[PDB]
């Protein structure tokens, strides 16, 4: 049973783009170290209105999300499998 | 407060690479191949160790082709690079 | 977004007993030792694809690696005490080692 | 062999020292539809016990990883109780 979960808290540093719905989050773990990005890709259409109805740009979430990672130079996919809204970005 | 973990399941499909930072800090580099479904893409991800006993115990005891389960800090480095600093393994069945 | 999720690898120490729920399930033990201490941890499987591969496939002593979702309840024994009874609802499981 | 639970979820008890160690409890509530799962966490780790006492208050939004071990008592009967050697914590939101 091989699995790949990535656990991220955050703020949203982007707007949802629609194609499913795509977003940008910005990790910082140290207030003086890097800040990591993530892009989010969102399927499931439940949560899909969650974001574009009640979640803001700048909102702190904690993101379940599975990951994938093609080898060609590899490329990442970050699907979105559940959210929780911290704080929103007013 | 912000934090990016990724827990990982699957086969160690590379040897050991021993390497050393120019802070002459030595880790360990090896990859892992996780296929979730049978119809669909096989993941490999790219796991550094700087733990010492971690890295120990890779290199004595944990063999190619081993199902582990790896938990690592994530970390996306600037076209961007992913990091996964290994936290924490623990060998399901090693290989033969 | 609240969950409590529980990793185990162990031996099956038990027979695969079925139940019913009133929709079927099955019931099994986990012998888990790390280093020494032992630690038994029971456990539920409702997914029927599992539970045919565990009854068909899977033996006794089998070392497997089991995902479970943790649930945890209270109940209140006669002499006032309280106790608390851990529920292992197996999501996933992979067979390392058949017996 | 190993069992490690993730726990996400809210601390509903203060800080009791004992010996030396820290004992909490977190209160993981999956639905509001549904049940409340409360599990207590034992902290042996010095550098998890400080970050407990000096930052992190109650009804503060957790996620814990804990080694699991279950211990069976005999009293009348048997039961059993369920510990959790916390290993790692991220603080999702703090409490007031």
């Amino acid at each position: 049973m091989d699995f790949s979960k990535m656990s991220i808290v955050g703020r949203i540093g982007s707007e949802f783009t629609e194609h499913y719905l795509k977003y940008s989050i910005a990790s910082q773990p140290r207030r003086d170290g890097q800040t990591n990005w993530y892009n989010i890709t969102v399927f499931n259409e439940p949560q899909i209105n969650f974001l574009t109805e009640y979640v803001r740009k700048g909102a702190l979430v904690y993101v379940e999300a599975d990951a994938a990672n093609y080898v060609f130079g590899t490329t990442l996919s970050l699907v979105q499998k559940d959210i929780n809204l911290l704080k929103n970005g007013k």
